DNA sequence: AGCAATTTAAATAGGGAAGATAAGCAAAGGGTTGACGAAAGCC
């Protein structure tokens, strides 16, 4: 259900980012997505308040299914449609 | 009240034994370190 967990994400909060200061201080909430470093093995990250979200009825939330087997590059190129592309880019 | 000599050669070989064992217990703790966001009195 990788379309559902995206409207979920975005509603709860949703900030995909490949760089943050939350790894330094948890009081941070600064999130920037760099466009120019997305590669085939680039593992993207995400944040929602209290890390909220729903699983895919297999035990995995948005983060592990988006990190597994280059699915972020799959959506970012557009191999899973352009209706997931604009949601992921927004 | 200091003087004490020089060279020369220092053993070749053969042996350093294997057989055994090398414990089984039972313990190895949890106590703090939660931010964001939302009710709810309060200037």
């Amino acid at each position: 259900m990788i379309k559902e967990m995206i409207e979920d994400f975005i509603s709860k909060g949703g900030l995909i980012f490949t760089h943050s200061g939350r790894y330094t201080n948890t009081n941070n909430s600064c999130f920037i997505f760099n466009k120019n470093d997305i590669g085939v093995d680039t593992k993207v990250d995400m944040y929602t308040p209290k890390s909220a979200g729903i699983k895919n009825e297999e035990g995995e939330n948005l983060w592990q299914v988006l990190n597994k087997a280059n699915m972020f590059y799959r959506i970012y190129s557009g191999e899973l449609g352009e209706e997931l592309q604009y949601l992921l880019k927004s």
